[PDB]
């Protein structure tokens, strides 16, 4: 699945690679990530995805379904004067109408597979023209930072996107003796974490060190939300009983655990450095002493947030990068293989406060 760079700050220059099944497409994330408030190119951009759902069905049957949410975004487009005028932005409104255009033809080629199978060989036709909205959405709000750091305004920050290429020189393999990874850093959202790992790249920290690797737990700690668009009459206004209950029809009762998975654990390949330990012990406790039953000691839990974290010690991470190629490689990396290389591919200029 999709491939993961993660950081905590204030606990910097260590910065785990997270891939595997639990993560999702780096392109969608990103995608997800612009800052842009424009609700109409994100209308197109849900279907287009919801594609892949569509191809988890066996049969003919799929094809009534991808038609159905391409006729969708198709629709939801003719309406490209919010997309265009509404948010497409200064020096990019050209290139944005480059890529509306392109959209529509490959909504058509989509569309072209009125010849039922060819299921395949067209289908993630769905990754070239979600590339085209991805285009439309980075060409709209532009102006780089939707807003500003705290503490930190002196240390190095991404006032943007950056790309980074990882050559790794993975040992005792037929079949591949070293491997390019794309790296895509998303300082609107991790400035703080983003700039940190670009100010490293540059003063080549990464060149030359071994990883380790290992199995870890992701608690892709929950997302989906509520309302539906389109105003019409009156229904509601009152909290009501939410207090005396165990709640509504298919909606809540007494937690509810079996594996890991059932309790939001979900299994993933964690890639570091390869060093030691360091400690720091306090906090606010008096639950504490003995012995009696407890504790083996191992596999390291990782909850994925934005930046939106503070002070003093442990718990949490923010994910800041996204290996946007040659991700189904990194299952390949062991402990023990080398990277020989992390450079810079552009973006450079979004660094500020560069030290190296």
């Amino acid at each position: 699945g999709g491939i993961l760079l993660v950081a905590n700050p204030v606990i910097p220059d260590v910065s785990v690679l997270i891939s595997g099944p639990p993560i999702k497409d780096p392109e969608a994330l990103l995608r997800y990530a612009l800052p842009i408030d424009n609700k109409a190119i994100r209308e197109v951009q849900k279907p287009l995805e919801d594609i892949t759902d569509s191809l988890k069905i066996a049969g003919v049957k799929a094809l009534d379904s991808v038609e159905r949410n391409v006729r969708q975004a198709s629709r939801t487009l003719q309406q490209g004067k919010s997309i265009i005028v509404a948010g497409f932005a200064e020096s990019k409104k050209d290139h944005g109408n480059e890529m509306i255009e392109k959209l529509e033809a490959g909504m058509q080629d989509m569309l072209k597979i009125v010849e039922d199978r060819k299921r395949d060989a067209v289908a993630p036709k769905q990754k070239e023209i979600l590339k085209y909205v991805g285009g439309i959405e980075e060409d709209m709000v532009d102006g780089f930072p939707y807003e500003v750091p705290e503490e930190y305004r002196n240390m190095p920050l991404l006032k943007g996107r950056a790309s980074v290429d990882m050559k790794v020189k993975i040992k005792d393999n037929p079949n591949i003796e070293d491997c390019v990874f794309r790296i895509v850093l998303d300082g609107y959202n991790a400035p703080v974490t983003a700039g940190n790992f670009v100010d490293l790249v540059e003063r080549h920290f990464y060149d030359g060190m071994e990883i380790q690797r290992s199995d870890g737990f992701v608690v892709q700690t929950g997302d989906p939300e509520g309302p539906a668009e389109g105003f019409i009459d009156p229904s509601t206004e009152k909290t009501r009983t939410v207090p005396l209950e165990i709640m509504v029809t298919g909606e809540k009762t007494p937690f509810y655990g079996s594996t890991l998975e059932e309790l939001g654990l979900y299994k993933a390949q964690v890639v570091i450095p390869f060093n030691a330990f360091g400690t720091m012990a306090m906090a606010r406790e008096e639950f504490e002493n003995d012995s009696g039953s407890s504790q083996v000691f191992w596999l390291l839990k990782e909850s994925e947030l934005t930046p939106s974290n503070s002070n003093i010690l442990d718990g949490r991470y923010a994910v800041f990068g996204y290996v946007t190629d040659n991700e189904d490689f990194l299952a390949d990396l062991k402990v023990g293989d080398v990277i020989e290389s992390i450079q810079v591919v552009s973006g450079l200029e979004n660094l500020a406060n560069p030290s190296y």
